[PDB]
């Protein structure tokens, strides 16, 4: 038999949830999906249609908060055995009331609600035409929205939140007299979900705040009282082997401290990735293995859970060798696959981007797509006015227009851009810093280029960036002519000084087509085989073509050529003279690392971040699911995290030490992330209803007038209309 | 059209709810009755079959605490309009959740549940197969039980009572650890009501006890926690005359104290009956009054209610002239009425002895039957062994055989009587207390009679009368002579003391046929047309029998006469000769109150209640409805007030200083009540499992085996069985 559900199971690209009945699974009805009851335990499949055509699996199993030690066994019994009938490729999730993980959660955008019952009290998801209802949910939650079923009674209440009187046919909103607009908005969603899902919309949902109290609502709960007020270096971790049968547990340390090394990780074994500061450990299953200790990964959790004193609700993964996750990728020093040099996508899509259409490249289009500008980091083809200024002392002075597009790392500039999407316009700040510009001067561009934010209207983006981790739009700002970036001083007065004898120049290029050249060490195990280099040398200069390159960095190597006032020696990879070598003074490994091109977002998805400066304390709750302009609360300071940049997206309501500090959250963002992640990341701070057409190309019903009418205004007008 | 159900209602004898609904009369379902939701108002009409064959209504209007200002007055102009269509004869109350008359609350005894919701929130009482079904109810009260719903929570739960977590398919009663077992049985029935009469007996009703609740249980309330502790000169009224349309209320004192005279209700006005320090008023409506004062006496007793601040929940009846009830009838002097000398039965039966079959007095067949013996208070025929004692001193002193019926008024004596009924045979101890018999002897007596019934097992019943109010069993314990009763001194010794020149006799007779010859003054204002009179006088001695009377007291009184060695002088009512007259000093008003024969009952109906001497506080709670042995509960002292008599029935597992007070409760009961009645009323004690036919006869089902087996256990044999 093997079990009639498993040959339902995973066929086609979408989500199954199975709720655990007496050691059997049964179907939630599809309309009720995001119901769960808090007395049950339930199998969840999320199947993703990867790029290649192959499918993806994601298994979780929830336990609610009071499942019985035996329906909890039976859904771990059939997540295990539903991985093997799956070819042992899926990733696997323990999921726990209240503490589900980001991924779990994005898959039900509504919210979940925690139902009061279970199997072992009769109740079930199904409902007689006709229905009888009469309970409270509780809703509670910004970024994740859980409606708890609590008592009937103003007991449950309070002046903080929303709540929902569910009486059948009419639904009574309810909203605390402390409570905030957007957290109504949520509750709004509930109350139209309720509606829409259960009832098949043949409900009114009315809306109310603490105060007003209906006839409907005080006969069940009798007078209102006094309500109460609403309640209220995670960055290490550590790498472990694990020899064990499912009893006598061998747990041997492999590495301290991450980042760890990517060959720890060895076939023959399975190990446990201990971020459990966090609230999360991970269990990586070898392809060799042994069949015993792979099918027993989720006992071997628990085991190291208690053997640790992490709670329960510590979420759990399990991943098998090549089925690796970008949340677990992370914790690595330089992940790389060779059987996905070629091919299409990865082995791995992120459900939130699954849906992502993927668009190529094209100047001629750009102005047409904020989709291509969002995945490329282009709000433009280049081509606006702008003013560069170099800082000098508390100045801003204007650079040269003749060496625009030269930049000194011994000085910080300030460039302003003005940018056309046909679509959209507005007003780009970049502010670059060099890696040898003194700290008064760096200091001194960052206010800087503030004042001028301010000055200007406070419209503008602005973005922070650092010597040699140029953004896409900046590179491409001058012309077909590449970034030229010196390692070397500066561009001032007599600032002067001239060239080192020997220079090295890695000329990369960009999605766009863009170049930047920046000046590097000059030595052999910097080259790089999808690069063009430039090598000025006293004798001549080499024009390093290297095998993975294209016409872009040939052209932009050789514009460079001709700035720097000398002329090239043609040269492909592996082909060189050897003056060539004793130039760099020697001959050492390589990089011929193939970039991850079109891959980029596949290795490294884009995550939308709530972020917090609240009682000197720095908090940061990831917002699951599709990215929704809805999740963009005028009142936060949210952070887009592409990996090649990270917009932070400030509310127009949000407090204004919050959005002074904007800068510097992402930067702790960026410091506290537990991948080791490039500290030179281009931070950029965007303001709401001035949004660029990167950030908002990645939010698929985008809507400039969406503020233009107060948002809970709107979906009022949609309950009681 | 009048108002469809209007031609539904009081057809035929039994029992009608409607639900107002929107100013609309709708049906209760039969099988629902009890059920009332608290944001909502109700009409109740029950009818009852008087004796000749006329019907009789009583109209409630109950009102929930929930409930509009506008449900409650459709409610009230209902009921109103109801009473019209009815012909202006029903007897009207107003009844208020948790306050409602004891008439109310004998039509339900499996006992109400209060509901929460109503119109206004979308509830009915109806429900598709199928029902889905998820409440808390919280189950209160010994006498009259209430089971509320309430959230579903710990928060709802106390220690003390029992709750019934009423999921569905399965009922889960829950009982405290404080929970004492009569309040277990209790919440049985009502968990049993929901399974036969919502459900079909389509459940499976278990049940608990704190500690071991089960998984159902604690799956839909959590963990449970610490629980908390259970939450825990009324005889006078006033007389008011009132003349108003609604707003103008003109209230004038008729009489300050009760008891009342008859005569101050007059036909052309309108009175309310203040007996608000105990909870109740009445509005009597005068037979020609004034259609408009008649038809707002609900608005009048509001009005009242108001101006004197009583609470809203103060219970109000409206009884039209000559529809009067007992409660209200208590509150006067002698009531009478005129019309009813002749007829069957009264123009009032109180609905709790509306069933009770009348069984008329026959010697023959008394033993045959428990129901005569109660309702003519004959225990049996009369013709057992006894033994008679006087008590002088400390000591009981053998009466000669010889005198065996004459009783002294300067002594107190005690009989020990044998009985037999074949059904059941007993002992009975008479302690008969004369009027003038010294303190130290009556008291002497008392104790004495207690520590008889102490020798002789604890078994005897145990019976004080008072000289003049002696029972009916007492005065046929002398085969067919008459119990003579002197006024005078004592039988002792040289008690001696002779004869007053000129003595009367009263010579009244029982049900039974037997009779008592009382000495009385003699004078002409106590002759009594019902009676056989005995005056004897130093010339001659008559025989006045009187127009009423029968054969009975006729030989009873010539019986008397060979007693007093004297001879008769035949004399019919009014046609005596004057030395008759000269004798009593004069001539004067009459009484030919033609005595309520068959009718007692009906006058005064027989009452149960619960007795306690808790906390040096004397209460006393009416268990109301058809009297029932399950009332009976083991552990307490109650009151059955047949109104010739007070029984008080002591159960076996009662506190030892209440059962011992047993007698001066009983007195307290009799002192305390509002009738203001004769104190000398017998009193008679009673055991549990050696209960008298005089006693079980009340009760339609009694079984002499209830307590053979422990009657909890067997009700919950029957649920899980
Ligand atoms: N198959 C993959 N799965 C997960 N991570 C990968 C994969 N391939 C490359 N990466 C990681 O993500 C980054 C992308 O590799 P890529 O070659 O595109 O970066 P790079 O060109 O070496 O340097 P840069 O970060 O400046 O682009 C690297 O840090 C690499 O370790
Ligand atoms: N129609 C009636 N309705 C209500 N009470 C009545 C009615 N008739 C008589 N009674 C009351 O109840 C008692 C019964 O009247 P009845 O003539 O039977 O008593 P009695 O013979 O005068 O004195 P006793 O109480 O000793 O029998 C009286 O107190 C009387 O006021």
């Amino acid at each position: 038999v093997e079990h009639p559900e498993f040959l339902k199971a995973g066929k086609e690209p979408g989500l199954q949830i199975w709720r655990v009945e007496k050691f059997d699974l049964v179907p939630v009805p599809p309309n009720l999906y995001g119901d769960f009851f808090t007395g049950d335990a339930y199998v969840i499949l999320k199947t993703v249609q990867l790029r290649n055509g192959i499918l993806q699996y994601d298994l979780h199993y929830w336990l609610g908060n009071e499942c019985s030690q035996d329906e909890s066994g039976a859904a771990a019994i059939f997540t295990v055995q539903l991985d093997d009938y799956l070819n042992g490729r899926a990733v696997q999730h323990r999921e726990v009331q209240g503490f589900e993980s980001a991924t779990f959660l994005g898959y039900f955008k509504s919210g979940l609600k925690y139902k009061k019952g279970g199997v072992a009290s009769g109740f079930k998801h199904v409902v007689p035409n006709e229905v009888v209802v009469q309970r409270l949910l509780q809703v509670k939650g910004r970024r994740v929205v859980r409606a708890t079923e609590v008592p009937v009674s103003w007991e449950s209440f309070n002046n903080g939140d929303c709540f929902i009187l569910d009486l059948g046919n009419n639904i009574y909103q309810w909203c605390g007299s402390k409570s905030n607009r957007f957290e109504r908005l949520k509750a709004t969603q509930v109350s139209k979900g309720i509606r829409d899902n259960e009832r098949s919309g043949r409900a009114q949902v009315s809306v109310f705040e603490e105060g007003a109290e209906p006839e409907a609502m005080l006969q069940v709960l009798g007078p209102k009282p006094t309500l109460p007020e609403a309640t209220e270096n995670r960055k290490l971790a550590k790498l472990y082997k694990v020899s064990n049968g499912a009893g006598p547990m061998v747990v041997s340390l492999v590495a301290d401290e991450n980042p760890f090394a990517q060959g720890a990780l060895r076939s023959e074994d399975c190990f446990i990735l201990d971020h459990g500061k966090d609230g999360k450990i991970f269990v990586w299953k070898g392809k060799q293995a042994n069949m015993e200790e792979r099918k027993a990964a989720l006992k071997t959790a628990s085991d190291f859970i208690s053997k640790m004193d992490y709670p329960k609700q510590t979420q759990v993964s399990v991943l098998p060798e090549g089925g690796e996750t970008p949340l677990f990728r992370q914790f690595f020093k330089n992940w790389r696959d060779p059987d996905q040099t070629e091919g299409l996508g990865l082995a791995y899509l992120s459900s939130h981007i699954a849906h992502v259409e993927r668009v190529p490249f094209d100047a001629a289009t750009l102005h047409t797509s904020t989709a291509m500008a969002a995945q490329h980091g282009m709000d433009d083809d280049g081509t606006g006015q702008k003013q560069i200024w170099r800082v000098e002392g508390s100045n801003k002075v204007p650079v040269d227009p003749a060496t625009y597009g030269q930049f000194y790392g011994g000085d910080s500039y300030i460039i302003l851009y003005n940018y056309r999407h046909g679509s959209r316009q507005g007003q780009i700040i970049y502010n670059w810093q060099g890696a040898q510009s003194t700290q008064d001067e760096v200091a001194a561009s960052a206010i800087l280029t503030a004042q001028l934010d301010e000055e200007l209207g406070g419209t503008p983006v602005q973005s922070r960036v650092v010597q040699g981790k140029e953004p896409a739009h900046l590179m491409s700002l001058f012309g077909g002519k590449p970034m030229i970036v010196y390692k070397g001083g500066t561009s001032r007065e007599g600032g002067q000084t001239a060239p080192a004898s020997t220079r090295l120049f890695q000329v990369r290029a960009s999605s766009s087509g863009a170049t930047r050249a920046v000046e590097i060490i000059p030595k052999a195990g910097a080259l790089n085989s999808n690069d063009a280099f430039v090598l000025k040398t006293p004798s001549a200069a080499y024009l390093w073509v290297g095998a993975g390159a294209s016409e872009a960095e040939k052209t932009g190597a050789q514009e460079l050529l001709r700035v720097l006032r000398a002329q090239p020696v043609q040269v492909a990879e592996g082909s060189e003279p050897d003056s060539f070598w004793e130039a760099l003074g020697g001959k050492a490994t390589y990089r011929t690392s193939p970039r991850l091109k079109d891959k980029k977002m596949d290795a490294h998805p884009p995550r939308l971040f709530a972020c917090s400066n609240k009682i000197g304390r720095f908090v940061i709750e990831e917002v699951p699911g599709e990215f929704m302009q809805e999740d963009l609360a005028t009142d936060d300071v949210m952070l887009l995290d592409t990996w090649d940049q990270v917009f932070v997206w400030v509310g127009k309501d949000s407090q204004d030490e919050e959005k002074t500090e904007a800068l510097t959250s992402a930067k702790r963002y960026i410091d506290t992330d537990p991948a080791h992640r490039d500290r030179r990341t281009p931070i950029t701070v965007v303001k709401q209803g001035f949004e660029p057409p990167s950030f908002v190309g990645w939010f698929l019903g985008w809507d400039d007038s969406y503020w233009s009418v107060d948002p809970l205004d709107r979906a009022l007008a949609e309950l009681a209309a």
